[PDB]
DNA sequence: TCGCCCTCTGCTGGTTAAAG
DNA sequence: ACTTTAACCAGCAGAGGGCG
């Protein structure tokens, strides 16, 4: 038990406390030799480098598609090739989305608070949340 | 042990097609 | 028949953990 000062992250190997502590202090120290990216640990580099080097080890099964990443790869399938998969529901509206990070971006453009508000396009009413914009907009 | 490699996670911007 | 818009998607970068 290594345990972080600073979160509640904990680990039984010295060396990923030092890794993680650079989630912290931003220390990148695996810089890439051909822009300006940098990485906090070895394997994001390599990650990285696959995109300059055009190294794609995945390929799709079913449809010969390939990717850089294997997560992308196993997206794809789940999202192009499965059916029946389960759905994303908005709790605050009624649209369904099939993607957990597509239902963040939704979260974020229709359900959060906008500072300056928005007047709607017909009449002179102002918001601060872009669902009841449209909402009130209809 | 720790470099290596895996996995789960999550934002971005181009495309696309639907609504009004 | 045109704009506006937001989900779909590939792509790329975030982290934590097992093990030879
Ligand atoms: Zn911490
Ligand atoms: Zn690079
Ligand atoms: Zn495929
Ligand atoms: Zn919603
Ligand atoms: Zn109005």
């Amino acid at each position: 038990p290594f345990k972080c000062s600073m979160c509640d992250y904990a680990s039984v190997e010295v060396s990923k406390l030092k890794r993680h502590i650079r989630s912290h202090t931003g220390e990148r120290p695996f810089q890439c030799s051909l822009c300006s990216y940098a990485s906090r640990d070895t394997y994001k580099l390599k990650r990285h480098m696959r995109t300059h080097s055009g190294e794609k080890p995945y390929e799709c099964y079913i449809c010969h598609a390939r990717f850089t990443q294997s997560g992308t790869m196993k997206m794809h399938i789940l999202q192009k090739h499965t059916e029946n998969v389960a759905k994303f529901h908005c709790p605050h509206c009624d649209t369904v989305i099939a993607r957990k990070s597509d239902l963040g971006v939704h979260l974020r453009k229709q359900h959060s608070y906008i500072e300056q508000g928005k007047k709607c396009r017909y009449c002179d009413a102002v918001f601060h949340e872009r669902y009841a914009l449209i909402q009130h907009q209809k």
